[PDB]
C-alpha cells in the first residue's frame, strides 16, 4: 500500500521540508476536517483504489516557501489543515482570493479547472486600468494577446504552472512584507498529503488537528503536525 500511502511519517516529514525550502508547497485550511477526511480525502482514496469517483476533486490551497511571509485563509483562527505536495494537480493559481468557487452542481469536475479558471483578476486589472472592457469578456476563455489588446498587467495574470508560482512571488518575498492568502485550485492524491497544519495559538486548531490525524491514522496514512507561519514550516510532536 506504500504505492498508494507515499510514505510513512518520517519520508512525508523529510518530502515537505525539502519542497517548502526549494520551490515550495500547498497549503489547505479547513473548517470542518471531519467532512475534508470523509468527503474529499475518503473519496480520492477509494478512487485510487478502483472504488468511487472523486466527486469533488478540485479543492482551494494556499501556497507556502520559505522566507515567503504568506498569510493563510483561517478568518476565526480556528481551522486545521493539509500540507500537500508541490505534485498535486494545479488548475490555476492566483495572488488574488477571488470568485472562483468549488465545481458546481452537474459538472464534470476533472476538467472544470484550469478551463474555468480566470486567466487574469478582472478586479484589480479594472483598478489598475480603468478599462470597462474588461468586464465585457469572459476572464476564463482569454488569450494571452487578448489580455495584451485589453492591457492587463502581468501582475493581474493567473499562474498554471507549478514552476511559476514561485516567480509570480519573488518580489513580495524578497521583501518580506505579510501578503494576503493565494489561492491555487489543485487535485491533490492521498499520496500528496504531506501533514497536518496546527495554529499553535488556537485551542481549536489543535483539537482539531488531533481529531484529523487521528482518522488519518486509522487508514495508514501516518502525519506529521506542521506549525506553518509567517514563511516558516515547523514540526510538532504532538497536539
Ligand atoms: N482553504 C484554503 O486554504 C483557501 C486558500 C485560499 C483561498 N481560500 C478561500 O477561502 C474561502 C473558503 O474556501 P474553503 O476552501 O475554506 O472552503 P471550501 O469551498 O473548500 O469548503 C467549504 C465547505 O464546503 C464543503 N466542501 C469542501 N470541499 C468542497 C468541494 N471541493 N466542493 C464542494 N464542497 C466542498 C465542506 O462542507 C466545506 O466545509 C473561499 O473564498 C476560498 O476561495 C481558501
Ligand atoms: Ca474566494
Amino acid at each position: 500500500p506504500h504505492e498508494i500511502t507515499g510514505g510513512n511519517r518520517q519520508e512525508k516529514l523529510a518530502q515537505l521540508m525539502r519542497q517548502f525550502e526549494s520551490g515550495g508547497l500547498y497549503l489547505r485550511t479547513v473548517s470542518d476536517h471531519r467532512d475534508e477526511f470523509e468527503n474529499t480525502f475518503m473519496p480520492k482514496l477509494d478512487a485510487c483504489l478502483g472504488h468511487g469517483c472523486d466527486e469533488r476533486y478540485w479543492s482551494s490551497a494556499t501556497f507556502i516557501q520559505q522566507g515567503l511571509n504568506g498569510k493563510v485563509h483561517d478568518p476565526h483562527a480556528d481551522r486545521t489543515g493539509l500540507i500537500i505536495s508541490a505534485d498535486a494537480r494545479l488548475g490555476g493559481f492566483s495572488t488574488f482570493d477571488a470568485a472562483t468557487a468549488n465545481v458546481p452542481s452537474g459538472l464534470e469536475p476533472s476538467q472544470y479547472f484550469p478551463g474555468q479558471f480566470p486567466k487574469f483578476d478582472m478586479m484589480g486589472a479594472y483598478q489598475a486600468t480603468w478599462n470597462e472592457d474588461i468586464f465585457s469578456v469572459d476572464a476564463t476563455a482569454v488569450s494571452e494577446q487578448q489580455m495584451d489588446e485589453l492591457g492587463i498587467p502581468d501582475e493581474y495574470r493567473s499562474v498554471f504552472d507549478f514552476d511559476r508560482i514561485q516567480e509570480k512571488m519573488a518580489q513580495p518575498r524578497l521583501a518580506g512584507r505579510e501578503v494576503e492568502p493565494t489561492e491555487a485550485k489543485i487535485c491533490y492524491q492521498p499520496k500528496d498529503v504531506l501533514g497536518i497544519y496546527v495554529d499553535v495559538d488556537s485551542p481549536a486548531s489543535q483539537s482539531k488537528a488531533r481529531e484529523l490525524q487521528q482518522a488519518m491514522r486509522e487508514q495508514g496514512f501516518d502525519l506529521p503536525f506542521i506549525a506553518y507561519r509567517g514563511g516558516a514550516a515547523q514540526e510538532l510532536a504532538s497536539v
